[PDB]
């Protein structure tokens, strides 16, 4: 017989805009990196790496880990991946049997239901409120922990949403999963698109527990590079290279290597780091007043390059806010899929030049 | 609860070595694909690409598939993935339900086996004949056909083999699929290494019943650059690209963007892949002269770079060769994997003066 599968069919799918919808940094990579692709491929590393990433990498990973968020990982706890989604693909298709149960705080990055799905996994939604800065509360999370509960995913700095969590929450988010024995899953790619606040790595205090992924894609503008990496205990990520294997086999090999000197030379990976953070502080703080001013509602983001503006004075939902806005000549991201009804995600990973012309826009729609 | 899911528990695991075991080309990737690499860093294109990889891309495919294939497909019957493992892993997540059953004809490639059971499939085994140069019969496929029948795995020119399937062959395998209405996956990566006979597509004779798994990896020495590619059914190509939105999200875009170039200038991939074809052709007869003067059966391979070698005089199993080997100082691949029994894998992507120094030490275990 032919036919798809369910797994696959229960699977959600001259007019000048300025587009406020980008999900990656406008900056290129930077040279040094370039520069070590080029040294990869006049030496001829064009030849299959090994599932979990090659040696180098990955030791490069565990004193990453160590030295930036406080870890304490040997390299074989540490794995790469194509990109910090195939880290978190490989991860529920490692953990999840059919019916198992995964807490998404919303508004949630869109793939993370998707994702547990497609492992059988059964979604539990909880919400984080606008008014306390979409933060989760450790006792709304408490509500939603049941004998299925496998794990618990938690993203901070947070896409959508721009918060960034304090210690103390975490700590108490890795304390239900010690107390209630579930996984606590760290998505923590944005950590250096960080302006206020201290990036807390939950696996700090729970490192048996937590399995902690990020990646290359949003710290070093390397979104189409595909590399991400992950750490946690020692027989998952055994797992989710078993995984690889039988899937992509290995990321691209000069990617790797490309990786390593991002890792490696952190005098002139910290240079591109404050420079981008820089300049996206002054297109944040400008996107923000100009909003204030306008009267529209978003809770001030800590981290990440986005903003969740409330739509409610544009429309009487966010998709009709959204057509609106078009029809304005700006182009931003429903909040729909990301469970942010009523609001509507901009990004501000652009020159200030086309942010300035959108508020000029919104200016007009009200 | 914290713990493994049952697919990845259940997932299968001063001394000079002349390794005979490589799945790979020992030539390094040419330098037009090589160039294409360093104009697309030098452009900046490091961004996110579609899914099912960039527009060019697909449209070049479709030329590749038509040209070389006979193959009549649009772009969009065209999908580029993490090499061609991520083609087959996908095309078994989009179409197969727990307990659908997929015919493989052993000796197969290790990954085959793997991917079906990982999806929830069940691995149904048609064997090939030594006797019959290990090209299948269609009435033991026929045979081996049940109401569960969801795909049917066919690998020409075939790894660990070398078998080539003549096109009668192929075309009473497509008629099947179309007479029992099931899924017919080609894996043709091996395509341009060929010593004797004809390419011949089955997804001429059965389009809509037809997927073609093809890759840069093989006939481009390409391998690590991880760039697969597939053509069949909208609907199946459509699904394969949901599978990678939520997993890898796209291939890399530095890779796609030399891949096009592998395909495209024509007279520069040609001519590396005569230059192989070549050198491959000599190396394998050198092999064969060399077993058959020590008196050693194999059958006579006419695509890939391997020969499947009877270890009867060696030792009671392949296993038991393959350490007998090593001892003499070989590297072999026991055929125990792909279900080869009696047989060991060599493989003679090396140099010439490898392959003469191994038939030397095989001297050592009669
Ligand atoms: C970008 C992103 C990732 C991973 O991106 P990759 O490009 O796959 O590395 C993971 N989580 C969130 C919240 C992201 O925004
Ligand atoms: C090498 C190979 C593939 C695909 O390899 P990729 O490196 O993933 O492109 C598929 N099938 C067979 C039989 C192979 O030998």
């Amino acid at each position: 017989m032919r036919g798809l599968s369910r797994r696959v069919q229960a699977m959600k799918p001259g007019v000048d805009l300025v587009a406020l919808t980008a999900g990656e940094p406008d900056f290129d990579t930077p040279e040094h990196v370039k520069e070590a692709a080029r040294r990869a491929l006049a030496q001829g590393k064009t030849k299959y790496a090994p599932p979990a990433g090659i040696p180098e990498l990955r030791e490069a990973l565990a004193e990453k880990f160590r030295r930036e968020n406080g870890l304490s990982v040997t390299p074989e706890e540490t794995i790469v991946t194509v990109g910090g989604s195939q880290a978190l693909f490989n991860l529920f298709q490692a953990i999840l049997d059919p019916g198992d149960e995964v807490i998404v705080l919303s508004p949630y990055w869109v793939s993370y239901p998707e994702m547990v799905r497609f492992a059988g996994g059964v979604v539990v939604e909880v919400e984080t409120l606008p008014e306390e800065g979409f933060v989760p509360d450790p006792e709304r999370v408490r509500r939603a922990i049941t004998p299925r509960t496998k794990a618990l995913v938690v993203n901070s700095p947070n896409n959508p949403t721009g918060a960034v969590y304090p210690k103390e929450v975490l700590e108490a988010l890795a304390r239900l999963a010690v107390e209630h024995d579930f996984y606590l899953v760290s998505d923590e790619i944005y950590e250096h698109l960080l302006y206020e606040g201290e990036h807390f790595s939950p696996g700090r205090v729970a490192p048996e527990h937590t399995l902690t992924v990020n990646g290359a894609a949003k710290a070093f503008a390397m979104t189409g590079w595909r590399i991400g990496y992950a750490c946690g205990p020692k027989e998952v990520i055994k797992a989710m290279a078993s995984v690889s294997r039988q899937s992509t086999t290995s990321p691209d090999t000069i990617a790797q290597w490309a990786t390593l000197e991002a890792l490696t030379n952190q005098e002139a990976s910290r240079a591109f780091v404050e420079m981008a953070r820089e300049a996206y502080r002054r297109r944040r703080d400008l996107l923000l007043e100009g909003l204030t001013a306008l009267g529209l509602k978003a809770v001030r983001p800590s981290g990440a390059f986005y903003v969740l503006m409330d739509t409610s004075p544009i429309a009487p939902d966010e998709v009709r806010a959204a057509e609106r806005l078009l029809e304005a000549g700006v182009a931003v991201v429903p909040g729909t899929d990301f469970a942010a009804f009523g609001h509507v995600r901009l990004s501000y990973a652009t020159s200030e030049e086309n942010l300035r012309k959108a508020l000029e826009r919104f200016a007009r729609v009200l």
